[PDB]
């Protein structure tokens, strides 16, 4: 009965933000959004979290993208691109990562992620397949995909 | 430099597997190459330097079409450069760089996905980071270098 909380940017969740590893310009940005305008202090972001206690322990991005210019579903459609998904150590194989995913997976729309290379047997659990390769389009990435109809 | 078109058969195929970032692209081109799709010894978006027979260091460039890709002034067209790298024992022996200074060497911009802890390297390269576009980069952390003409 761990639940997903949209979370809120503040300098508080920017520093809990330090303690995961796929760490970069988007946090940047983020710090620097908020010492420019106040008034966007405990505003929301693209992130949806877990606590234990009052630590946040697992986090995940979401965003909706425009399939039209980015085919990879059944005539073009809309898609979110999920990343970030990260659950700090000592609180991994709990489950929180799942909870994330199957919370994505509850706005029944088609799911592009691009993971980790050791942990893919995570993703082979999640349902998600592996595209098929197009170099133009994918570039050195390894796009997953998920769709309603798959697994729930 | 010393650098290399790569050329698709199963023997460079096989020491691909010897780079850390193996992955789909590799994959699909083994079945291609098998399955009789590609022909052997055909061309790649690979580039690379051997030392003896040995392959020793790898990158893919591809020019980008700049129209749907927002990153340089004038939406001009771009190379992306991915899967840069080196084996190790070869390391910090300029491989790397005379592989990016190749892709420099038409002088178009190029955008790159660089990886975690080779932040320092790239700086050194004189690639830049984007000003972060959610929208548009979604957790890459996109890297530029254009020409100063
Ligand atoms: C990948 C990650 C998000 C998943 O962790 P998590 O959410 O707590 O894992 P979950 O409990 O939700 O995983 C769901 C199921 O897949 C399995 N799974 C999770 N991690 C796995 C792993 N890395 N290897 C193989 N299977 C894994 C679990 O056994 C789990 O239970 P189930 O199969 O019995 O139903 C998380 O570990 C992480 O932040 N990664 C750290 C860095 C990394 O990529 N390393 C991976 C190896 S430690
Ligand atoms: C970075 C990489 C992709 C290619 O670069 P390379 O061929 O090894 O390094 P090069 O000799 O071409 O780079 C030349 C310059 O970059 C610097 N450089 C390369 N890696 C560096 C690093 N990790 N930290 C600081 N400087 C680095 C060298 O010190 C050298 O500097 P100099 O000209 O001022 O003397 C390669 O190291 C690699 O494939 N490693 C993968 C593992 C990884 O990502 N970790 C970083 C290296 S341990
Ligand atoms: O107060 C109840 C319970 O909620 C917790 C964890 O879920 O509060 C966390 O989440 C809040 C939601 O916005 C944050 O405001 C707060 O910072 C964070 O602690 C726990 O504090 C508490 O057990
Ligand atoms: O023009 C070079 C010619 O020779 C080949 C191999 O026959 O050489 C490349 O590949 C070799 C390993 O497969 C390396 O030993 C060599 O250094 C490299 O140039 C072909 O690629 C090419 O037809
Ligand atoms: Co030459
Ligand atoms: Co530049």
């Amino acid at each position: 009965m761990t639940k997903v909380e949209r979370l809120l940017i503040n300098y508080k969740t920017l520093e809990e933000f330090k303690k995961f590893k796929e760490y970069g310009i988007q946090e940047l940005s983020m710090l620097e959004e908020l010492q420019d305008n106040i008034i966007e202090n405990d505003s929301t972001s693209p992130f949806y979290g877990i606590y234990f206690g009052d630590k946040l322990v697992a986090r995940m991005s979401l965003y909706q993208v425009n399939g039209k210019s980015n085919p990879y579903f059944d005539n073009r459609q809309d898609y979110l691109e999920l990343w970030k998904l990260e659950v700090l150590p000592g609180y991994q194989n709990r489950g929180y990562g799942r909870a994330l995913v199957e919370f994505a997976k509850s706005f029944k729309m088609p799911i592009r992620t691009n993971p980790r290379m050791k942990s893919a047997e995570f993703w082979n659990k999640m349902n998600f397949k592996t595209v098929k390769y197009d170099m133009a389009r994918d570039k050195g990435e390894d796009p997953l995909i998920w769709h309603p109809d798959m697994d729930r």
